[PDB]
């Protein structure tokens, strides 16, 4: 059983904020397959659903971002999930909008949700998809930038990114070949260009 975790903050005022890009990808996968986070446990919203004939566990922590691991770790323990079978979706400041990086393991790169998970699991040996959200270029602090809503201009690219990352998850659940998923999905989505842009 794979465990797909979307990182983010609960509440209507955090909807579509840059720091909730993980939630948005999981929300898209759930709506596309007509699933919902119908259970709750250890402050984590989750569901267990069959998808291509395979049971998959989805989790959105209801802790806040900085405390994400205190839902994820015990829900994984309860359902005996190895870190091998975990994939975490989250926002990356050091990638540009349009970019995604899929990795087998490694550091949080200073992202507080990933740090809470590493601390609670006691390892960084789990899969992740870093989703580019860009840096602030106009003197916003990082906290204010990640807790701000995506503009409609940003969403022209980010809608497609969400679709691209959902497909990466969907392909990983079907095949269980992560390296093959990395090769197909690492990169950028095709940017939307009109004739008049040239």
């Amino acid at each position: 059983m794979k465990c797909i975790v979307g990182l983010g903050n609960i509440g209507k005022r955090f909807e579509l904020t840059r720091h909730n890009i993980g939630f948005e990808v999981v929300d898209y996968i759930l709506e596309k397959n007509n699933f919902s986070l119908d259970k709750q446990k250890f402050k984590g919203a989750y569901t267990i659903e069959r998808m291509n004939g395979d049971k998959v566990l989805f989790i959105e922590p209801m802790t806040m971002m900085n405390l994400s691991g205190e839902a994820v770790a015990p829900i994984m323990d309860y359902y005996n999930v190895n870190p091998e079978d975990l994939i975490v979706l989250y926002d990356d400041l050091d990638l540009e909008q349009g970019q995604v990086r899929l990795r087998q393991k490694g550091s949080a790169g200073g992202h507080n949700g990933m740090k809470s998970i590493i601390k609670m699991l006691g390892t960084d040996q789990f899969k992740r998809i870093r989703i580019g959200v860009g840096r602030p270029t106009n003197g916003m602090t990082v906290p204010d930038y990640v807790l701000q809503r995506f503009s409609n201009d940003e969403m022209v690219t980010m809608e497609k990114v969400i679709e691209h990352a959902a497909r990466a998850i969907e392909k990983f659940v079907e095949t269980s070949r992560f390296d093959h998923v990395m090769n197909e999905f690492n990169g950028e989505v095709k940017l939307e260009h009109h004739h008049h842009h040239h």
